[PDB]
């Protein structure tokens, strides 16, 4: 119960709220972990978005850490839940995962959205601070990324052409 | 259904038996986090406590990759399932930590050996390398350091000297 | 007749089991270098598939000369066998190529398996040992690689795909 | 009597078994420190049959090392007995020794074999392991090597022929 | 049936020929490689004589490869036979080893003269030129040298002095 | 029975106890051993108590084999004996075995003093000197250094104190 003596101008439901967050930044770690070894099955076999999702996995490892140290910045206190398991266990196609991603990233990107409303109507510049300088703009970044991914992927024929995704798998994610 | 081409020697146990193990390995690093951001909180505030278990943390979602990258390599085939949150919130004390992760490493290492031993019976001599090459002992190095830890914490009077606990952060894991 | 001064623990049957590996890892030796050529060919012209070929001929080569020094310090006795030539001249195509490369690699570690198994049965834990260090790994992450191969250049249209195979040349091999 | 916390999966059958390897190691190293300093003697003279038996002798020291630090690490308390001193005090010859050597050699060899075996009986791979990475191949090269020896001291006229140890000590272990 | 685009002036006598010759490499090849483990044994153990005949061993390797290449080169196409193993699977001694070797290398040099003959009488002067600038001096540079190695081991005494084949190990091929 | 061609002025005693000398040595050398390793269980877990005794065993073995050479540059025989397992297999604590230690090189040192003795009694100043050089100074700065190691132990309150043995541990021997 008792307050931490750090703790200042940080609302309980901002304190939640980054709890949630943590828990979403686990789990698009873990979808892009399994999206990065979908690519190093033998009859998938395209190691560069291999590696490209087992960089975003990390990355989102990262977020989550961050979170973690802000939240005991704050005085607020990490309570974890379950990491889900992704949605699917076969992502069909490199355009298909791509996709699977761009969706990940804008449905993160909404949670980021949220907590940064809240920290808004809490008055909790600090927090809005953290999110605008190490959330929102990496999240506009990736799903750019993305975004352009899918488009290429698509215009150069994919999924149906697996010639398009070896030829994209090293010539962008090489 | 239809076999993966490079599939040979691999039974259909030992495939699940390697999915079992890469939840585990994900479920370490997890309970390895937590507890490095318990100290981490202001008012534990152990930094080298913390550091500690966040490179355990790390270490154990190499062991689930290098899994992952296995079943692949065998023509298996990844079944993730959730990751479960760890049985605590709160370690109560870096001696308590330390007992946790001692136990915790223990319990790898039965599932490890329980994996050693279905390899041995459906002799598949590669799994069996495998696992001792990897994995067998760098448990007894991390159970043995773990108990190491445990005894000089228990000997300065930890976990009621908080002087002991402080002192051991500094020159054991400093 | 007459012992040899350092054998011990060294089955007559792992001896000869042995002696059948090597002539097994020389004729791969030869399969591999009649692939190559097959590529150097002015109406074949894949020059990486040749080069890729001849790294994998120069390797098996050396696999069968570790098993002759094994034998020799075992005290065991080498006797070697004409080296079959490879069961085809004209290899057809990239694609067949690997394929017929994934399934020499498969029967390879067919053999080591009864070898390990003989090794085994024998309880000789050195050549156990000596095959798991040395050759199991070495199988398993070859026919992957292979696997990965066959894919990728079904995948691209191979082998009708002329330009299939030219760019998987330059891509992966090159 | 109370367990040590990290033991797991070890015999005391095991346990015992390492106490007496260990005295066999710290034997070994005995028997070459003795053979080295009858090198050194004024009436036998060669130099470099003293410094080749003083670095078996250093080794053996460092074998007996690592299965103390082995029992350990499993939670085994080592028991050390009486180190015996070696059956010859006056080697005889360069020969004699040598053959002295294999015969050592081979004797330490069986003793780790009969580890093995319990190891195996009690399904301790990490054990397995150990004995495997770290000692059999050491020992099938240490035999093969004073095989070698032997033969080219035997071929060269040894030990009647003073000038073929003379030789043999400028020329292999120079 | 069809030619080869870049076939010109290439009788199928002097194709045939070039298969015949990669043959009589390979199985040079062969045959050192052979020689070399003897020298490896326990009970021979003449570690200059098995690295000679292994260095030489490759070099028929290389031999044979660059005839590959050759066939190639004029649009001939390879056929391989099987390698015969060779006719000794003990070699005796140095001595008889080396007087092999020389049998060998002058039988090598009198089929190439023989596909030189050929390779005149079919007014081939690419092929005389190939044959005479990557063959026939090293034929005449190695059989000069196993004759010199000959020669100075029966002055020596080889066989009956043991002495004499570890003295020229050491001096002459160390 | 006849004497050595460099044998002067040494006395048959001397030689004696030259040899009584060495089996000492060595005897040291396995006390600190077995301290070493003591220090590095799981449930003593002070590296640094561990490292210091290795280091001394590792000293003791280079002071009998310096003894062993002199024996022979004398003209002396060197006989050996069993190497008497140290007196403790469990050494209580920190500050005991550096008591054991302390207790240990004093003897070591009455001996070399009572050989000193006898040399002086057979004027051999060479014996003298050799004592002087190699082994009497280097005693008086044991027992010393030994004695302050006791002497802080006792100060910070050690056994009792874990903290004191854990923090001269860190200070004085890391
Ligand atoms: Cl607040
Ligand atoms: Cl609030
Ligand atoms: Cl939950
Ligand atoms: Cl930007
Ligand atoms: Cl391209
Ligand atoms: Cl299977
Ligand atoms: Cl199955
Ligand atoms: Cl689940
Ligand atoms: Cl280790
Ligand atoms: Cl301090
Ligand atoms: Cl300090
Ligand atoms: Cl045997
Ligand atoms: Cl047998
Ligand atoms: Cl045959
Ligand atoms: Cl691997
Ligand atoms: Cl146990
Ligand atoms: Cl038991
Ligand atoms: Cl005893
Ligand atoms: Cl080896
Ligand atoms: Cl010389
Ligand atoms: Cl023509
Ligand atoms: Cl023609
Ligand atoms: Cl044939
Ligand atoms: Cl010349
Ligand atoms: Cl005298
Ligand atoms: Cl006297
Ligand atoms: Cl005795
Ligand atoms: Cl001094
Ligand atoms: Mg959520
Ligand atoms: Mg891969
Ligand atoms: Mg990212
Ligand atoms: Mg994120
Ligand atoms: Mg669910
Ligand atoms: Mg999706
Ligand atoms: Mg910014
Ligand atoms: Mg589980
Ligand atoms: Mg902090
Ligand atoms: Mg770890
Ligand atoms: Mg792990
Ligand atoms: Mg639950
Ligand atoms: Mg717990
Ligand atoms: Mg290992
Ligand atoms: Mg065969
Ligand atoms: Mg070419
Ligand atoms: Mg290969
Ligand atoms: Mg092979
Ligand atoms: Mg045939
Ligand atoms: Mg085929
Ligand atoms: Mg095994
Ligand atoms: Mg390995
Ligand atoms: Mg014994
Ligand atoms: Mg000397
Ligand atoms: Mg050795
Ligand atoms: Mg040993
Ligand atoms: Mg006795
Ligand atoms: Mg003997
Ligand atoms: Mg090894
Ligand atoms: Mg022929
Ligand atoms: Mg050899
Ligand atoms: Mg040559
Ligand atoms: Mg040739
Ligand atoms: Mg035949
Ligand atoms: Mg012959
Ligand atoms: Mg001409
Ligand atoms: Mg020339
Ligand atoms: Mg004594
Ligand atoms: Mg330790
Ligand atoms: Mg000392
Ligand atoms: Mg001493
Ligand atoms: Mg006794
Ligand atoms: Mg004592
Ligand atoms: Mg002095």
């Amino acid at each position: 119960a008792s307050t931490s003596q750090v703790r200042q101008n940080y609302h309980q439901d901002s304190e939640a709220a980054i709890n949630r967050q943590i828990n979403l930044e686990l789990y698009a770690s873990y979808v892009y972990l399994s999206m990065s070894y979908y690519f190093d099955r033998d009859d998938v076999a395209l190691k560069n978005f291999a590696k490209y999702f087992l960089h975003q996995s990390h990355e989102e490892r990262e977020h989550a850490e961050k979170l973690m140290k802000l939240q005991n910045q704050r005085g607020g206190r990490i309570f974890l839940q379950d990491i889900k398991k992704p949605d699917c266990d076969d992502w069909e196609s490199g355009l298909n995962a791509m996709e699977c991603a761009l969706h990940l990233e804008k449905n993160v990107n909404q949670s980021l959205l949220e907590l940064h409303k809240l920290a808004t109507d809490k008055n909790d510049p600090h927090l809005c601070d953290f999110i605008e300088t190490h959330y929102l703009n990496e999240q506009v970044k990736a799903i750019k990324e993305l975004g352009d991914h899918v488009t290429n992927l698509r215009k150069m024929g994919a999924p149906e052409s697996g010639l398009a995704e070896y030829l994209f798998d090293k010539h962008t994610l090489g």
